[PDB]
């Protein structure tokens, strides 16, 4: 039979701990929502805006979350 791991993780990136995926980030939080801070204080905690702003992440490839992140986040 078969040695295959069951279920096997199948997290999205976003949906990754930032210090998992970004050797320069110490916080354990999913990258989604480290971005969404980002938006939010740009925001002046404005969900709205945010939401508007966070959306176009959800269809971003990997390599180009990594490209943002390091953008904005990277400080
Ligand atoms: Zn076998
Ligand atoms: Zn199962
Ligand atoms: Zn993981
Ligand atoms: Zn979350
Ligand atoms: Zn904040």
């Amino acid at each position: 039979g078969s040695m295959a791991t069951v279920d096997p993780e199948k997290t999205l990136f976003l949906d990754e701990p930032m210090n998992k995926v970004f050797d320069w980030s110490n916080s354990e939080a999913p990258v989604r929502d480290a971005l969404w801070d980002y938006y939010m204080e740009k925001n002046s905690r404005d969900t709205i805006k945010t939401e508007e702003e966070m959306k176009p992440v959800l269809d971003m490839s990997d390599d180009e979350v990594k490209a943002l992140a390091e953008k904005v986040l990277k400080k």
